[PDB]
DNA sequence: CCGACGGCGCATCAGC
DNA sequence: GCTGATGCGC
DNA sequence: GTCGG
């Protein structure tokens, strides 16, 4: 963690800019500067220096100046002392609160946890699951823990229906230490870009996982992205696991490297992949990579690996391993 | 200097 | 009810 | 907030 003081104080920033500002912009800025330092194999010893970094250039290299100089940052020494910025902040923290609703929160005097387990009846049903969860969903998932919460998910997927695959992706898929929560992709021969073959196909999943007590609650749910809450068994006489986290995202067959790829990220490993796809004239997202030509979107182009799409674009395979960005 | 910034699923809302 | 924009999430 | 054209 060679520069933890400079990429906490960017980090710090871009929620800032995020939740209270909402310039989405800045934040996304922030993050990429934050994420281009956190990966640089030297201890930063100037903001010069780091502005030979792309994306870091003159505002972040005179910030950077000032908090090597001093340890802190007065820009954001202010920001925690404003009180309406803080609550703001404090409020988004809520899954299902984002940056409109925290300000319209706090416009009405809602501002601090107290106030929402008193006005459980102003939030709308993910707000409420959020609140419910507000320090579970806190906690950090250790790899042993998120191991056996994908043996669950696989087996319990296997009794639905042997053609199903579920693939655990995001940070665990990079093989962090700790998880965020679970991200389970989920494909079946029955569901392709061509047809589907038979309805409910995430439903009978969802169903499944609830039947066994693993899945407790539903943020919400379409007939490709499941976003709720699951909680592991525990044993007599044991404190109850923290209540996690899970995504499932329902993926074409045929389409499962670029759903894969899509859903392994980092979000920011994304963003450099597909802005970069875009400067060779191509186009990614879950399901395809396509062409672009009148900057229209050409047809799919063939993929068989996750290779083949870092191919398209001229980028050296990356495992999953290294796109912690 | 300036346009452009990754791409999309679900929930909710305005307006018809 | 649908359609498109906005909010919030991955 | 940053950057390539
Ligand atoms: N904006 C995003 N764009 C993306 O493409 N994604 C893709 C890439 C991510 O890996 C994956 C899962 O999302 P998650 O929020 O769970 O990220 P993790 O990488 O798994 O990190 P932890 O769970 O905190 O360990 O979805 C996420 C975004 C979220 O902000
Ligand atoms: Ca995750
Ligand atoms: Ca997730
Ligand atoms: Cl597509
Ligand atoms: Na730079
Ligand atoms: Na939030």
């Amino acid at each position: 963690t060679l520069n933890g003081g400079i990429t906490d104080m960017l980090t710090e920033l871009a929620n800032f800019e995020k939740n209270v500002s909402q310039a989405i912009h800045k934040y996304n800025a922030y993050r990429k500067a934050a994420s281009v330092i956190a990966k640089y194999p030297h201890k930063i010893k100037s903001g010069a220096e780091a502005k030979k970094l792309p994306g870091v250039g003159t505002k972040i290299a005179e910030k950077i100046d000032e908090f090597l100089a001093t340890g802190k940052l007065r820009k954001l020494e202010k920001i925690r002392q404003d009180d309406t910025s803080s609550s703001i902040n404090f409020l988004t923290r809520v899954s299902g609160i984002g940056p409109s609703a925290a300000r319209k929160f706090v416009d009405e005097g809602i501002k601090t946890l107290e106030d929402l387990r008193k006005n459980e009846d102003k939030l709308n049903h993910h707000q409420r699951i959020g609140l419910k969860y507000f320090g579970d969903f806190e906690k950090r998932i250790p790899r042993e823990e998120m191991l056996q919460m994908q043996d669950i998910v696989l087996n319990e997927v296997k009794k639905v229906d042997s053609e199903y695959i579920a693939t655990v992706c995001g940070s665990f898929r990079r093989g962090a230490e700790s998880s965020g929560d679970m991200d389970v992709l989920l494909t079946h021969p029955s569901f392709t870009s061509e047809s589907t073959k038979q309805p409910k196909l995430l439903h009978q999943v969802v169903e499944q996982l609830q039947k066994v007590h693993f899945i407790t609650d539903t943020l919400s749910k379409g007939e490709t992205k499941f976003m709720g809450v699951c909680q592991l068994p525990s044993k007599n006489d044991e404190k109850e696991y923290p209540h996690r986290r899970i995504d499932i995202r329902l993926i074409p067959k045929d389409q499962y490297y670029c759903g894969v790829l899509y859903f392994t990220g980092s979000d920011i490993f994304n963003k450099n992949m597909r802005a970069h796809a875009l400067e060779k004239g191509f186009t990614i997202n879950e399901y395809t990579i396509r062409p672009l030509g009148t900057g229209v979107a050409g047809e799919p182009l063939p993929v068989d690996s996750e290779k083949d799409i870092f191919d398209y674009i001229q980028w050296k395979y990356r495992e999953p391993k290294d796109r912690s960005e």
